């Protein structure tokens, strides 16, 4: 017989020093590190790309 | 005894398309015409440059 072994998982960090095994589910809760104001967005493409 | 001629203002566009003469009051009254969201800043120099 065979012996296996279990390694714990690693945990990553979000905003407000809080942990969560998952990114979905931290950044639903938590949110992010830093703090952006607005994404403004350049659009490059034909007319129906840009619709 | 000559003659002189006055011309007028010109006057200067603002938000809300509101028409102004003075850019100090115009942007005081209805300010900027685009819409950013905030500025990020990058600081080259010393320490007090910094303070």
């Amino acid at each position: 017989m065979k012996e296996l072994i279990y390694i714990e998982e690693p945990k990553i960090l979000f905003a407000h020093g809080q942990k969560c095994t998952d990114a979905r589910d931290g950044l639903a809760l938590f949110g992010p590190l830093n703090n952006l104001y607005g994404i403004k967005s350049g659009v490059i493409g034909t007319k129906q790309g840009l619709k």
